[PDB]
């Protein structure tokens, strides 16, 4: 079990304006710490955070918040479930700014909402280096759906923020797991208006070298991995299923007789995702329709070419210190879902 701590500096809060938090559990055998952002879409004006303040109040505030919570996945300390880093430091930072972890705004007369994400990671950060995060090798900042995304939008402000502190020799890398999305044409008739209103409503941020590419008023670029990836510095690990269920929810697809214009249509939106991991070196692409991994339980089960993602992520570590029989970059060619034997049933 991690143990649930709210933040010592209380003016860094859920969207409703109480404190937000993180659940730790330490290993103190090992330098390596993993902080997972947790995901669950987003809210972009008051009508719509409204809504989600009354029937997913979790994700915005913190006054239900279990005490625990168990480790699962890339969480578990159990090395049966986890084989990748059961030994690691497990921090999981709950989602409740609503923002895509973009948010830089407190809750005021003006605003009836505070959006923080983007200072939440710090201040958590801040904090985790009184316990023990002062001495790490390894920061990985990983995440889900959301907190994919998430983790494309910090990754390269977490390692400013230990350089500037003083900490030059942590190493912070990150892991976005289905989090890489397309601003495609939908099926049947948009998502891009809703980020591009959010950024505005939240005072969402953006990498610099991404924002000084696409400058004022299309910062909505940056939220799409395949256009934010390029600039950063920090390695970056991309897992992301070929069908992503919440992609096609986007584009209006809903699978069992499959008609031509449909056919294409989903091979279509395959050979594209397949096309912008094409230089990516360290990704893990299955053709399969599902959403997340990296904390399911059973996440050791699927394989690309025969590789499992524990140990393409083990190859990863090995490559960050190409190799034989350790392979990095594992995207799947065949071109329909579940075209792939080990998908999740
Ligand atoms: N065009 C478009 C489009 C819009 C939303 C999503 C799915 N989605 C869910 N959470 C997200 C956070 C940040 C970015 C996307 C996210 C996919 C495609
Ligand atoms: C608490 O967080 C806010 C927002 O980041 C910051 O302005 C303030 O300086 C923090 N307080 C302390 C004591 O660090």
């Amino acid at each position: 079990d991690l143990r649930l701590h709210l933040l010592l500096n209380t003016s860094v809060t859920c969207n409703d304006g109480s404190p937000a938090g993180y659940y730790l559990k330490e290993s103190r055998g090992s330098r390596r710490w993993l902080l997972f952002l947790e995901g669950g879409w987003y809210c972009f004006n008051r009508e719509n955070c409204d809504s989600r303040y009354d029937t997913m109040r979790r994700l915005m505030s913190s006054r239900d918040w279990p005490r625990t919570r168990t480790g699962t996945g890339i969480l578990s300390s159990q090395p049966e479930e986890n084989p990748y880093w059961w030994n690691a430091n497990m921090v999981f930072i709950p989602y409740c700014s609503s923002d895509v972890w973009s948010g830089a705004s407190s809750k005021s007369e003006k605003n009836e909402y505070a959006f923080m994400g983007a200072l939440i990671i710090q201040e958590v950060v801040r904090e985790l280096l009184g316990r023990g995060l002062s001495g790490a090798k390894v920061l990985l900042l990983a995440g889900s759906s959301a907190g994919g995304t998430g983790v494309l939008l910090n990754v390269d402000r977490v390692a400013e923020q230990l350089e500037k502190l003083g900490y030059p020799a942590i190493q912070v890398r990150g892991l976005a797991d289905s989090g890489w999305f397309l601003d495609n044409k939908q099926y049947r008739h948009a998502p891009t208006e809703a980020i591009r209103r959010g950024i505005r409503y939240w005072n969402g941020v953006v990498p610099e070298r991404c924002r000084r590419q696409f400058q004022e008023g299309e910062e909505w670029n940056c939220f799409f991995g395949y256009k934010v990836y390029p600039t950063l510095r920090s390695p970056v690990f991309v897992v992301q299923w070929l069908f992503d269920e919440a992609q096609l929810t986007v584009d209006n697809v809903h699978l069992q007789p499959v008609q031509e214009g449909l056919r294409l249509y989903i091979q279509n939106l395959g050979r594209e995702l397949r096309h912008t991991l094409k230089d990516v070196p360290a990704s893990f692409a299955p053709a399969c329709l599902s959403h997340e991994i990296i904390i399911r339980s059973h996440w050791t089960d699927v394989q690309v070419k025969g590789t499992s993602l524990p140990r393409a992520l083990h190859c990863w570590d090995r490559s960050l210190h190409p190799l034989k029989g350790c392979p990095v970059h594992l995207v799947d060619s065949c071109p329909w879902p579940h075209c792939n034997p080990s998908c999740p049933t």
